[PDB]
């Protein structure tokens, strides 16, 4: 709890093929949490289990045909699977954890995440039980369906729990001037709003925003004693140094 | 007080979804005839399922059930309810695979327990996900409770409370036998079909977490009324639950 971490799409998932989890990383990445000792609440993306249907089917722009339907049910449950091969990492570590389905808890109105009932969420964190939130198609009360993200759910945590530190995990070591598909990229030290306003592109499939919208929740979640990272989960023991308060290459809100 | 419902509530008792002998296995043969046999009915239906053997060894090996009181069981309910939900997406699966757009709603991650009941304060997100078509699918599981910590609520609970919110037309318990017996049928050669069970029939006959027949026999003796016929069916026959649901009479267990 006290440590906010999202484990992003793009460490835990090839996000450029439908349903290919990274195992091995999203294993040493639990380990590396557990090492550090730190009270932790981990929320993770849906990656390549998501996003890759939901933008063949324009899910986040709401229910417009009957054809979304069953393709919402698709990639609702391949979320759900790829939460429980999370879970499952974290169980192996001696870190005990439950998926917590946003589309099945909770609704949407307006792009906002409606939760009205924080008990069980709260009653399980309480238990030593995590709940471990994550992207998903979530019934709107406007356009039938909408799509909440991991970047989002972190931020009902974050206002939920009030958190020390909040830590978002992907394959980058930082928010960069431009997309390191340019040799000209530049690591950016700290987020400010007017350092962004960046070149931020998406060239995998997408539905939520990318590094720009993360972006944006780092810098709402920043608090008069609270910091948002960025850090690059491929590195191995970069996240482990962080929570343990070391010194490591990253960018900071 | 009308009713404004088609739908055919049924589960998928973990005797039929799983072995129960074995641990962690799951029948991938008589889900996916169940799950054709549903689709073949035409029926709009509600799917619950039960926790299947894993999920039992564990409970009882921990006592979950009867709360939290030692740090030992923290671990051990998190194995379980992963578990569980590793079985709701194989039962999910088959339903999707069939056509039948549905996803799992796992009681322990949105709601809680109090003296024994399953407590659901916000019915919006299980009622729209049913209006948009996409069929919310609960199971037994481990669910925060009020006063004990926390608590196991069986498949069976959660018919009763879809029951209470959505009024089915019809319930379908399945499971590994006929129906009720005088005695069980696995260890009384002599026991009888009890085809029509009262509460007199079923304080007379003879009858592992949340119990076994007699829980189910007295939540559909609860759930028969308003003009609501309630059964158990035999998962392990072929096309009898695509029978019953296709309103053909069968060998079963009814409550009038
Ligand atoms: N200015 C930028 N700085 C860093 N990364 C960028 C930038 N523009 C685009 N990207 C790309 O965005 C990807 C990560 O996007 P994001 O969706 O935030 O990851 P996740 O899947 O973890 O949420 C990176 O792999 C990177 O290639
Ligand atoms: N009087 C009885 N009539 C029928 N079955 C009985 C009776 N007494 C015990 N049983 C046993 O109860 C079992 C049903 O267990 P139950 O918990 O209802 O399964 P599930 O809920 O997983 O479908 C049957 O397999 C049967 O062996
Ligand atoms: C893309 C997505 C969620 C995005 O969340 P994310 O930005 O944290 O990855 C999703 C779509 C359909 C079903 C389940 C999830
Ligand atoms: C026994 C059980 C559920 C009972 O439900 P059931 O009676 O329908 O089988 C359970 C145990 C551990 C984790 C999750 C569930």
């Amino acid at each position: 709890h006290m440590i906010l971490i999202k484990l992003g799409g793009s460490v835990i998932t090839d996000k450029s093929e439908y349903h290919k989890f990274n195992k091995e990383t999203v294993s040493r990445l639990a380990d590396e949490i557990r090492r550090s000792g730190q009270d932790v609440m981990v929320v993770h993306g849906a990656g390549s289990f998501g996003h890759v249907i939901a933008k063949k089917y324009a899910i986040q722009d709401g229910h417009v045909d009957d054809g979304q339907i069953p393709a919402a049910a698709r990639a609702m449950c391949d979320t759900r699977e790829l939460s429980s091969m999370v879970v499952e990492e974290l169980l192996a570590q001696g870190i005990p954890a439950v998926s917590v389905a946003p589309g099945s808890c909770f609704v949407m109105e307006d792009g906002k995440l409606i939760v009205d009932n924080e008990e069980p969420i709260r009653r399980l964190a309480d238990l030593g039980i995590m709940p471990v939130m994550f992207g998903d198609v979530v019934p709107d009360r406007k356009k039938g369906f909408a799509i909440v993200s991991g970047d989002q759910c972190m931020e009902v945590l974050c206002r939920m729990f009030d958190p020390e530190k909040v830590v978002f995990v992907s394959d980058i070591d930082g928010l960069y001037t431009a997309d390191p598909k340019t040799d000209k990229k530049a690591r950016l030290i700290g987020e400010v709003t007017r350092k962004k306003l960046a070149l931020t592109d998406i060239t995998v499939a997408d539905v939520t925003g990318g590094v720009h919208s993360k972006m944006e929740a780092m810098l709402r979640m920043t608090d008069r004693n609270r910091r948002c990272y960025l850090v690059n989960g491929n590195a191995p023991n970069r996240l482990y140094s962080l929570l343990k308060g070391e010194t490591v290459t990253c960018t900071v809100a």
